[PDB]
């Protein structure tokens, strides 16, 4: 994977590059930037990881395309503004996951499919 | 618009909080901050501001959808790392549309729609 597809994929996922150098790769982020610059190759298993969450986000996007299916209005989901607010719903505080949230939520709201709230979000 | 809506538009473009604050705000990145978290409120101009280019992203992405009908393949799409590589191009450093190009080209990779490459893409 090159430099290029590697930044566009980690930042399309809203991971900063610390969260992505440190969750993803086991690296710093000077050595995550050398990958998204081309300064240096990207390992393999970090392509792997990265396309792997790429796919997470696409079937996300699927389930709660589901859900607008079932509920017939526009469903409503939580925009955690911090990974605080993420714990408090699922008591967990997972960098990764959060991050993706954040991307099919505002990827739904931003097409029209669903309304953004703090709290009333739909589960699952 | 509410604090989370305009963080989680201005995320999906892949606008920095500097950014925002000085190409779309007339503002200092702490004010945009407050926007963002819900300690001032959101002003109207800017929230017009931020849907148009909520509008330009999925505009420009049903051109390069149109664009891929008519090719019958995948297209090559430029995905500019710096404002250098944008500029280069494009002949000018707009920084809101930069980002916008970063935005669309990543949406349509990881659907598999497109391949990037750092030159020589398909301009629209």
């Amino acid at each position: 994977m090159t430099h290029y597809e590697l930044q566009a994929l980690r930042k399309l996922l809203m991971l900063e590059v610390s969260e992505a150098a440190r969750e993803i790769g086991d690296v710093s982020p000077r050595s995550w930037q050398y990958w998204e610059s081309g300064r240096s190759p990207v390992p393999d298993d970090v392509a792997n990881q990265i396309r792997n969450l790429t796919d997470m986000r696409y079937q996300l996007l699927e389930l709660r395309t589901e859900q607008i299916e079932k509920a017939g209005k526009p469903i409503q989901l939580n925009f955690y503004r911090t990974l605080d607010d993420y714990e408090a719903v699922t008591g967990k505080r997972d960098v990764v996951s959060w991050r993706l949230t954040q991307a099919v939520a505002a990827t739904l709201f931003a097409e029209g499919d669903v309304t953004l709230v703090e709290q009333g979000g739909l589960t699952l």
